[PDB]
DNA sequence: GGGGGAAGGACTA
DNA sequence: CATAGTCCTTCCCCC
């Protein structure tokens, strides 16, 4: 099987780049305020200038401006960052039919069948790189291999503005050589547990007891590091499975006054109808947490299917239900959608 | 067997 | 609640 990833580069700064070219080539960094008071927030995500002096993804703004204090600093535009996130996953959808969107930063495209070998899946990968530029004028990096995990390892690897090939045979010397810490879907807290069990590479899962490390990790994540090092991973490029798709946007103000109320319905709405693409639901689920924090929820199926502008009517319906079955004010507001047709 | 929802955990998918 | 959001983990009801 021949995997191509794609990450974009710093995205949320990049994107700020592009729509306003005097930014380039100084220190940009998107934040999450988050209105608790003057700059309370984290990064969201920094440029390299900015990360040559340490600001980057999570740490506080507020230290940020203590590193940097005359850096470009901006807030998180989630809308504008989807919609040039969409142009660029429909111009990846012309490379091929398998495709596997991870999150608005990246995909996962299978071009066994577009290409005989390396050479051409990374001639291929140049391809792409120069259509996304052309149309867009952004870069990404481009990441290929026999698997997801490794064709992504290999452009966190490259990044920005690369591309790289990681062959059967580096496959082998990396499972060897590779920080447990580096590999997808691992963190911190999964790296700093294995470490104590005196583990720090892919190999070294397989030489303890299967037992002992799902005690520490969970089966999933065990059996996962399991397969990688016995190079057995071999998962498809499939539309991403999933139970439901929502979003819950927490209020300026707590609130029961309808008007208020739904602006922060819809974003929820906008975002999750991005978020699901091509799925269509059945179900829609409105949910409100009160101010007091209990969840409240109501719902409702529709045989058909659930297009965004009937979600946008069908949950307003189901918002003024919750306001006349609890008197609480509401803190958050969302919306969550499941049962989707295949 | 596994979908899928509740509530807390871990990753940036 | 106390960087937010997304997704993962564990457990239990239920088909
Ligand atoms: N600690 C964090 N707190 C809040 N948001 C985070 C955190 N870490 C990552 N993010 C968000 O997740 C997104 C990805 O950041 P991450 O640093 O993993 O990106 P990356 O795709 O590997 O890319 P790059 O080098 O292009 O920025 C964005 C932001
Ligand atoms: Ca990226
Ligand atoms: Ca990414
Ligand atoms: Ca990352």
């Amino acid at each position: 099987m021949i995997v191509l990833f794609v990450d974009f580069d710093y995205f949320y700064a990049q994107v700020e780049e592009v729509l306003n070219p005097s930014l380039k080539g100084k220190p940009v960094v998107v934040c999450v305020f988050s209105g608790r008071f003057e700059d309370s927030g984290a990064v969201a995500t920094a440029n390299y200038e900015a990360r040559k002096f340490g600001v980057k993804a999570g740490i506080p703004i507020v230290e940020a401006k203590k590193i940097l204090p005359n850096a470009v600093y901006l807030p998180m535009r989630k809308e504008v960052y989807q919609q040039v996130s969409s142009r660029i996953m429909n111009l990846l959808r012309e490379y091929s039919e398998k495709i596997e969107i991870a999150s608005i930063d990246e995909a996962y495209l299978d071009i066994s069948d577009k290409v005989r070998d390396y050479r051409e899946a990374y001639n291929l990968g140049l391809e792409i790189k120069n259509k996304i530029l052309e149309k867009e004028k952004i870069t990404v990096t481009v990441g290929i291999s026999k698997n997801k995990v490794f064709a992504k390892i290999a452009a966190d690897m490259a990044k920005p503005n690369g591309i790289k090939v990681i062959d059967d045979e580096e496959v082998k010397r990396l499972i060897r050589e590779l920080d447990i810490a580096d590999v997808p879907g691992i963190g911190n807290i999964t790296a700093e547990k294995l470490k104590k069990l005196g583990i720090n590479k892919l190999v070294d899962t397989l030489s303890i007891e299967f037992d002992k490390l799902k005690g520490m990790i969970g089966e999933a994540k065990a059996k996962y590091l399991i397969s990688l090092a016995r190079d057995e991973y071999n998962e498809p490029i499939r539309t991403r499975v999933r139970k439901s798709i929502g979003r819950i946007v927490t209020m300026k103000r707590n609130s029961r006054n309808l008007e208020e109320i739904k602006p922060y319905l819809f974003r929820a709405i906008e975002e999750s109808y991005y978020k699901l693409d091509k799925r269509i639901p059945k179900a829609i689920h409105v949910v409100a947490v009160t101010e007091d924090l209990d969840i409240v929820s109501r719902g409702r199926t529709f045989p058909h299917g659930i297009s965004k502008e009937t979600a946008y009517s069908e949950s307003v319906k189901l918002l003024q239900k919750i306001l006349e079955e609890d008197e609480r004010k509401i803190r958050r507001i969302g919306v969550r959608f499941s049962k989707f047709i295949e």
